[PDB]
């Protein structure tokens, strides 16, 4: 039972490529698989995550306040987008 | 029982490509598979996530306040969009 | 049962490529696999994460205040986007 | 059961490539695998992380205040994006 994978075998020219090839062959127990390829996070927020095993167990008093306030400019040209013969310009006068 | 996969075998020219090829062959127990390819998160918020095993068990007093307030500009041209012969410009006068 | 993987075998020219090839072959117990390739985080925030084993157990008093306020400019051209014959310019007059 | 991987076998020309090839072959117990390749973090913040085993156990009083305020410019051209025959310029007049 052979397995064969061909991706972009013969490439002639000047391309602009993003390639992600994931080949997986397999064969109280737990197994976890977390694969992440080409992940972009520009403005990402996580406040409470994975607090753990029994936090704040007894009479916890938590006062959490969060403010997202301010001039923030995120100017991106060609995010995760390859180009071959083009003109990518960010002109901020 | 052979398995054969061909993606973009012969490429002549100047393309702009995003390629994601995932080949999977298989054969108290738990198995978890989490694959993420080409994930873009510009403004993503998660406040309470995966707090864990028995948090805030006994007489918890939590005061959570969240405010999203402010001038934020997210100017993106060609997000996850390859281009071959084009003109991608972000002109902010 | 042979396994064969070919990616970008014969490349003639001047391409601009990102290649990520992950080949996986396998065969109280726990196994965890975390693979991350080409991960970009421009403005990423994590306030409370993995606090551990039983933190803040007894009569915790936590006052957390967070403010994101200020002029911040993130000007990016060609993020995770290779280019072959192009003109990437960031002109900030 | 042979395993064979070919990536960019014959390259003729002047490309600009990022290559990441991860080949994995395998065969109270715990195993953890954390692989990270091509990770970029421009402005990344982690305030509370991995606090440990039972911190702040008894009558903790924590006052945490955080302010992100100030003129910060992050001008990047060609982030994680190789180019072959191009003109990458950051002109800040």
């Amino acid at each position: 039972c052979p397995l064969m994978v061909k991706v972009l075998d013969a490439v002639r020219g000047s391309p602009a490529i993003n390639v992600a090839v994931h080949v997986f062959r397999k064969a109280t127990t737990e197994e976890e698989f977390v694969e992440g390829i080409y992940k972009v996070e520009i403005d990402t927020k996580s406040y409470w995550k994975a607090l753990g095993s029994s936090p704040f167990h007894e009479h916890a008093e938590v006062v959490f306040t969060a403010n997202d306030s301010g001039p923030r400019r995120y100017t991106i040209a060609a995010l995760l987008s390859p180009y071959s013969y083009s003109t990518t310009a960010v002109v901020t006068n």
